[PDB]
């Protein structure tokens, strides 16, 4: 089958650079291809094991109300006169239509379902050119609430129990490091590698979705749930029409929709299944996986330099047969720090006592680029704040990000003003003054004492600043002392930010 099709209809809209609709042409050519898929007894065996595990799972329907209350606030309004606000506040219009969409889902297991197609507002930095915008594919809100009724309890319960510790989304960054480090130190001669699929969504075939759905039906589910999950699978997950923002038939989809509820769960599942099958084809020794969508880490016992190199090609051929080839091929590492997945890697520093502490970090290019963008521009995600939060132990987050921004707020008296900020698919109203508790909850107090960072990490950050035009770290130690003292002068809450978030600056 063909991954996508176009009718010719133009997807219309609704240094540092945001991606635009104008780039969507190429993105389109890149994600359209025919899918070759051929499965073996390795794929099957894995599947059977996931099903066994899915059979120990009972899931329940969410009521309309529950699904309504777990619709996110700033999600797209519906083609039927109601906001997501209206959904959240249980408006009779939202609820009534929702019920009819649900009745419609039970009564009809066939008619495809309209999905509105669009381009994403993703910011990026430059390479050595312009990466285009990814295209997001979602159905009407009324349908997205129904999706939650039928599958919310499944997607938030099943994956963890089917994939155990390999399920990446269960982990905070510290927990993720904890798992990756333990895995590593459990191999006599560890070898690991990141894998990632060349536009994964488009590689997800119809069969993968039918397989996925069949993993879902392995759960103990309400009769109505089963029906809506069959029906949603048939009328939405396997495919359906596209339609740009000006209501024009853009063509059709025959692969994963990016903007549905089963996307994160499905990709992780489907990815995990193929990767496990592929481990067994490559004959990798004592293997261990970590899967967040299509981003994958495998840690295993090394079989030798050449043996490992070879087996990774065999691992890739196998993945390819299952329709999932890599963007760039996988490369073996014998050094944990060198593995980048989820755009991030494990690295080391030292806490107050002088104990080694592992923590997650990443190339700071994009975070800085977005933080730049968002300095001259009000933003609904505020990725700068999200990054400070997630990567709070990181040298680059503490010295550049935290520093610059508490300077801007200080100067602009906005140290009490809440900001919307999206992390872990949730949208928080975050008050800057609250960061200490957050970081303490998320990484513990050691995140304010991290020092003596690995020399590789220090270099990468330094390199990165000189590349983007941003002052060296010497400046940021000076500037920080003058943001910290300013705050202590302010007492109470503000002084707590200075005590904790900038304690690294006192000589
Ligand atoms: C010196 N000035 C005339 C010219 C600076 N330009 C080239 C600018 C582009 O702006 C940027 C673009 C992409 C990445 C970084 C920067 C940048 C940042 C970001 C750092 C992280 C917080 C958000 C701003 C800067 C912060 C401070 C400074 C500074 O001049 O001290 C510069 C920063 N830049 C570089
Ligand atoms: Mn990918
Ligand atoms: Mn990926």
């Amino acid at each position: 089958s063909m991954s996508y099709t176009w009718t010719g209809a133009l997807i219309t809209p609704c240094m540092v650079y945001a991606t635009t609709s104008r780039s969507a042409g190429l993105r389109q050519k890149k994600v359209t291809f025919d899918r070759l898929q051929v499965l073996d007894d390795h794929y099957r065996d894995v599947l059977k094991e996931m099903k066994a595990k899915a059979s120990t799972v009972k899931a329940k329907l969410l009521s309309v109300e529950e699904a309504c209350k777990l619709t996110p606030p700033h999600s797209a309004k519906s083609k039927f006169g109601y906001g997501a606000k209206d959904v959240r506040n249980l408006s009779s219009k939202a609820v009534n239509h929702i019920h009819s969409v649900w009745k419609d889902l039970l009564e009809d297991t066939v008619t495809p379902i309209d999905t509105t197609i669009m381009a994403k507002n993703e910011v990026f930095c430059v390479q050595p050119g312009r990466k285009p915008a990814r295209l997001i594919v979602f159905p009407d809100l009324g349908v997205r609430v129904c999706e939650k009724m039928a599958l919310y309890d499944v997607v938030s319960t099943l994956p963890q129990v089917v994939m155990g510790s390999s399920y990446g989304f269960q982990y905070s960054p510290g927990q993720r490091v904890e798992f990756l480090v333990n895995t590593w130190k459990s191999k006599k001669n560890p070898m690991g590698f990141s894998y990632d699929t060349r536009c994964f969504d488009s590689t997800v075939t119809e069969n993968d979705i039918r397989v996925e759905e069949s993993i879902y039906q392995c759960c103990d589910l309400a009769p109505e749930a089963r029906q809506a999950i069959k029906s949603l699978t048939e009328r939405l997950y396997i495919g359906g029409p596209l339609t740009n923002s000006k209501g024009q038939n853009c063509g059709y989809r025959r692969c994963r929709a990016s903007g549905v509820l089963t996307t994160s769960c499905g990709n992780t599942l489907t990815c995990y299944l193929k990767a496990s099958a592929a481990c067994r084809a490559a004959k990798l020794q004592d293997c261990t996986m970590l899967v967040n969508g299509d981003d994958l880490v495998v840690i295993c016992e090394s079989a030798g330099t050449q043996e490992d190199a070879a087996s990774l090609r065999v691992f890739t051929e196998a993945m390819t047969r299952y329709s999932a080839p890599p963007g760039d091929p996988p490369q073996p590492e014998y050094d944990l720090e060198l593995i980048t997945s989820c755009s991030s890697n494990v690295s080391v520093a030292h806490d107050a006592s002088g104990k080694r502490v592992y923590y997650l970090t990443r190339d700071p290019t994009t975070p800085l680029a977005r933080a730049a963008w968002e300095t001259a521009r009000h933003t609904p995600v505020n990725s700068w704040l999200g990054n400070i939060i997630m990567y709070a132990p990181t040298l680059w987050a503490r010295m550049i990000l935290m520093t610059h921004f508490f300077s801007i707020l200080l100067a602009q008296e906005q140290l009490e003003k809440a900001l919307d900020c999206q992390i872990y698919g949730a949208c928080y109203s975050i008050e800057p003054l609250d960061l200490p508790q957050i970081i303490e909850r998320l990484h513990g107090l050691s995140a304010f004492s991290l020092h003596s960072y690995s020399p590789g990490e220090i270099n990468r950050v330094a390199s990165c600043l000189r590349k983007l035009g941003v002052p060296p770290l010497r400046v940021w130690r000076h500037r920080a002392r003058s943001v910290r003292a300013r705050l202590l002068s302010q007492g109470g809450r503000a002084a707590t930010c200075g005590k904790y978030l900038f304690n690294w600056a006192v000589k």
